[PDB]
């Protein structure tokens, strides 16, 4: 059936058919930054494979206003066209006065317009503030994955690639950018110009980008020749100048390290203002939020240095994963985005080892198996269909659980073997599509006797969930037992590869494992053994018998006859535990006792944390006299460390993080010294009228401190319109989240739901960091709640952003008052609402919460007051 007003659709699928195959696109868009929207053409190349009688291809909000087919054998310029929009499946047919016929290459060409967007995505608007105070506007595209046919019109799947030819007309105010390098630049009659660009290679629709505004750029080369720039508002210019170092670095290491050389003659990199995604891998053009690319030593910490080291690196990455091999469709988007999150651990692992992201990456892991270790969790490979199922597509398990699912492989393999492995699977498709089963397939052929790595990586994949392995400790022999990890079913197995080690020998014992239940002797009787070395592996490890014990009495006699990273690692598992029923609480909380003698910034950051969140989830519900005595507790041990930090940027970049760890957490319980010192800092830094210089790793901190006090405050808000840097910005936004009246807080949502003084963009973000303090977690459920309507005039569900408003604002919840709420408002979300796997999830998650507390709250209480004693 079909509409729009009248006559009906002949196709009734939300895929394209197959039928008639795009090769080219020729296309022109001419936009106002005045009148604020754009006129267009463009002419397609098709070629039919099967003779029929319509032509079908993808538009939304687009007003075509002339439609021809021309002819290259057959017809001379040019048969008109019948448009038929069914906007149902975003779609619109052509009709043809007369079947066409196979294996010919015709001409599609159509005229249309639109205003430029409101969004974060299609060809939209976007403005910045200068050094002067004003309001500058520029017209920008972000099209993954579904949204390149609401600038174009054309066939938007990622499989139909092409070569696009783009023409840019604008006033001479203004330059032009898109994908490729600029062939030359007439001057149209009265005034205007128009900018021609260099053919793409073939390349899906959701890649193509163009922008047209009045940036600055920083320009260089890599030694293989590309002219890496970088682009931003021009009072920003000189915080792009790590970005242009990095980018360098890391391309040279990619064409290396891959073997394959960036196809283009240069690399692009901009800052946008209104940017809603961390980044996008336009080739040739990529976009990015400002505060992931640009960079300001005075306003910028260590951490920062670190992000935006991590997301130029992921989103080069993406040039050769996803760019130049894309997967054929969204149910295997993790093939783009999870390998790109992995790429990231090697390239700057390798460029820039003093970042130590190694000891980073894990995290990214374990946040995931929070994620995983829940029944409303689901496989990286999934089918997707509506254009919100693909959104939700791009989340943690496509990024990093396939990330992690990564390095455990190459642990595996080998970096020789695993490097090997892709570089055939880079070469084999370039410049092209590829399934699940291709990655796999080209990897586990890196005789006679076979690499069946296929069936491994495929159970992987294709379920849910996260691999529990319990192990039992009788002598010589360990019963290997494992089973689905859950956090308070049946029919899952995983080839999940083991490793150990043992007391005696610090060597690694490897050994696969494919059936549900296996054995295995150990060559002489030991005190201890560590499954799963330097955590290099997805799954958890659950010790029965002394088992847990053993390793914890280690732990407290000579810890560094631990890995750090099985330090690290046991830290994980244990807590992980408690939650999972298998563990009591105090064994955990007794574990943490020999922090006092850990140095490695990583185990002891991630031990403060457990610890550091229970205080918060005693002080958010009122339980005082926990969320009091494990105040004390914190502020009582860990006052050598506490007392050791300064409030300067010294030292490594784990040592500045565990600074601002530390300093923070103690601030943030009240720590009567350290507190009259922010308050000075802050003091100093208002009253010298900005002059003072905070370091950049207690900045965040004296913020805060200073936002108290309504002087502040204000002096804050009123000192972060006039900030020439999102970073800045960045962390006094989250200092003013700190404030304890709740108008204070309530303004801020205002404030950025206008988007004028704070940027949409930041209102999830905001709204979560709001969410958290005791004194707006109501507030936040309020306005949510109460909004859902105009948010989601403002977000697409389910944008990250709308799926961060949700879960930001909820999942911290712990009653079952709230998880009633939730769960009715989720109903409610039944019209538009309806449906996000975020509704489940978060639901899931607010009753493991409820259980963790009636199940180890008193357990806590004791714990605590048994070392008051
Ligand atoms: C968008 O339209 C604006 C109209 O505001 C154009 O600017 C006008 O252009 C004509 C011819 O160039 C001039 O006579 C007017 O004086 C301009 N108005 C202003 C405020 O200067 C502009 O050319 C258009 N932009 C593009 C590149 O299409
Ligand atoms: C469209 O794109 C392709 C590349 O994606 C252009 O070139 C071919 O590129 C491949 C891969 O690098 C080379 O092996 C071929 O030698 C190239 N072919 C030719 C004839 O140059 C191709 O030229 C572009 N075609 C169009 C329609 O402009
Ligand atoms: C990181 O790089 C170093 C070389 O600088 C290498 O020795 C190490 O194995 C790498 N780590 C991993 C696990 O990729
Ligand atoms: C662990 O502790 C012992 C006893 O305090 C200490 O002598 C030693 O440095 C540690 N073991 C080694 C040599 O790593
Ligand atoms: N491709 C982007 C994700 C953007 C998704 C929404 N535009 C990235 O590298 O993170
Ligand atoms: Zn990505």
């Amino acid at each position: 059936p079909v509409a729009t007003n009248g006559e009906r659709f002949p196709w009734q699928e939300l895929r394209l058919p197959s039928v008639v195959i795009p090769l080219h696109y020729d296309l022109f868009v001419h936009p106002n930054l005045t009148s604020l929207d754009f006129v267009a053409s463009e002419k397609i190349e098709v070629l039919v494979s099967n003779a029929t009688q319509f032509i079908i291809l993808h538009s939304k909000d687009l007003e075509i206003t002339n439609a021809t087919l021309q002819s290259e054998e057959y017809m001379k310029p040019g048969k008109e066209l019948k448009v038929l929009s069914y906007p149902a499946h975003e779609q619109i047919a052509l009709l043809v006065p007369e079947k066409l016929t196979p294996h010919l290459k015709y001409y599609v060409a159509m005229d249309f317009q639109a205003k430029l967007g409101d969004g974060f995505e299609g060809f939209y608007k976007s403005t910045y503030r200068t050094l002067g105070g004003e309001t500058r506007i520029l017209a920008v595209t972000d099209f993954e994955p579904t949204q390149a046919r609401m600038a174009f019109p054309c066939f938007d799947e990622p499989l139909f690639k092409a070569n696009f030819s783009i023409k840019i007309r604008r006033e001479s105010r203004h330059i032009a950018l898109s994908n490729m390098p600029k062939v030359k630049t007439i001057e149209l009659e009265g005034g205007l110009l128009e900018d021609h660009f260099e053919t793409t290679v073939k390349m899906s629709t959701y890649l193509v980008a163009y922008i047209v505004c009045d940036f600055h750029s920083l320009s260089g080369f890599t030694s293989s020749g590309v002219k890496v720039s970088i682009y931003a508002s021009p009072d920003k210019r000189n915080q792009t100048h790590y970005a242009l170092q990095a980018s360098l670095k890391l391309l040279d290491f990619y064409e290396k390290y891959f073997d394959i050389y960036y196809p283009l003659s240069k690399l692009d990199l901009i800052a946008i203002p209104d940017f809603a995604p961390g980044a996008m891998e336009n080739w040739g053009l990529i976009t990015y939020r400002e505060t992931s690319l640009l960079f300001d030593p005075k306003t910028s910490s260590a951490s920062d240095k670190l992000w935006v080291t991590r997301v130029i690196a992921h989103e080069l990455a993406h040039q050769w994963f996803g760019n130049l091999v894309t997967m054929e469709w969204w149910n295997d988007i993790w093939l783009n985005e999870g390998f790109a999150k992995y790429m990231e651990l090697i390239a700057v692992n390798a460029t820039y080892p003093e970042l130590q992201f190694d000891d980073y990456f894990l995290n990214v892991c374990f946040e995931v198996i929070t994620k995983d270790s829940l029944n409303s969790s689901r496989p990286i490979s999934k089918p997707a269909e509506t254009p919100t199922q693909i959104q939700e597509m791009f989340d943690e398990v496509s990024y990093n659980k396939g990330a992690c699912i990564l390095n455990m492989l190459k642990d595996f393999l080998g970096e020789e073997k695993f490097q090997k492995g892709i570089i055939q699977y880079l070469k084999k498709f370039s410049y092209r599509n590829a399934k699940n089963d291709d990655l796999w397939s080209s990897l586990s052929n890196s005789l006679g006797e076979n690499a069946e790595v296929k069936e491994m990586m495929t159970t992987w994949t294709l379920q849910k969930g996260i691999p529990l392995l319990v192990v039992k400790q009788d002598g010589c022999s360990l019963r290997l037992q494992q089973e689905r990890f859950l956090q308070g079913q049946e029919r899952y197995l995983w080839h999940i590869p083991l490793t150990y080690s043992t007391s005696s020998s610090n060597v690694i014992h490897r050994h696969i494992l494919k059936s549900k239940t296996d054995t295995l002797d150990l060559p002489e009787k030991t005190s201890w053994v560590k499954f799963n070395v330097d955590s290099n592996g997805y799954y958890i490890v659950h010790y029965e018998g002394h088992g847990w014990d053993q390793l914890i009495t280690q732990l407290n006699q000579n810890h560094t006859l631990l890995r750090p990273k099985d330090r690290v690692g046991l830290i994980h598992d244990v807590f992980q535990l408690v939650g999972a029923g298998r563990l009591t609480l105090d064994k955990a909380l007794d574990m943490t006792y020999y922090l006092q003698h850990e140095t490695s910034s990583p185990a002891l950051l991630e031990g403060l944390s457990y610890l550091e969140s229970f205080y918060h989830m005693m002080d958010r519900r009122n339980i005082s006299d926990i969320s009091e005595n494990l105040k004390r507790y914190l502020l009582q041990y860990f006052k050598p460390v506490i007392d050791r930090q300064s409030w300067s940027d010294k030292g490594s970049v784990w040592d500045r993080m565990l600074r601002s760890a530390l300093l923070k957490l103690a601030c943030d319980l009240n720590h009567a010294p350290c507190i009259q010192k922010a308050a000075e800092l802050f003091s100093q830094w208002m009253e010298s009228s900005g002059k003072l210089n905070i370091p950049t790793d207690v900045l965040k901190i004296v913020y805060s401190v200073g936002a108290q006090t309504t002087a502040g405050w204000n002096y804050l808000l009123e000192q972060y319109e006039l900030s020439m840097s999102s970073a800045e910005q960045n962390k006094i936004l989250y200092a003013l989240s700190t404030s304890k009246h709740q108008e204070k807080l309530l303004k801020l949502i205002e404030l950025g739901m206008e988007g004028k003084v704070i940027k949409t963009q930041n209102l999830a973000a905001l709204l979560h960091a709001i969410a958290r303090r005791p004194k707006g977690q109501q507030l936040a459920w309020d306005f949510v709640r109460e909004n859902w309507t105009h948010l989601l005039k403002k977000f697409d569900l389910g944008s990250y952003d709308i799926r961060m408003i949700i879960s930001g604002t909820t999942a911290h919840f712990s009653s079952k008052d709230k998880l009633q709420e939730v769960k009715l408002f989720f109903e409610s979300l039944e019209a538009q609402g309806s449906h996000l796997d975020i509704f489940q999830t978060v639901l899931e998650t607010i009753t493991k919460n409820i259980k963790w507390l009636e199940k180890n709250l008193p357990t806590l209480r004791t714990w605590l007051m048994v070392n008051t004693r």
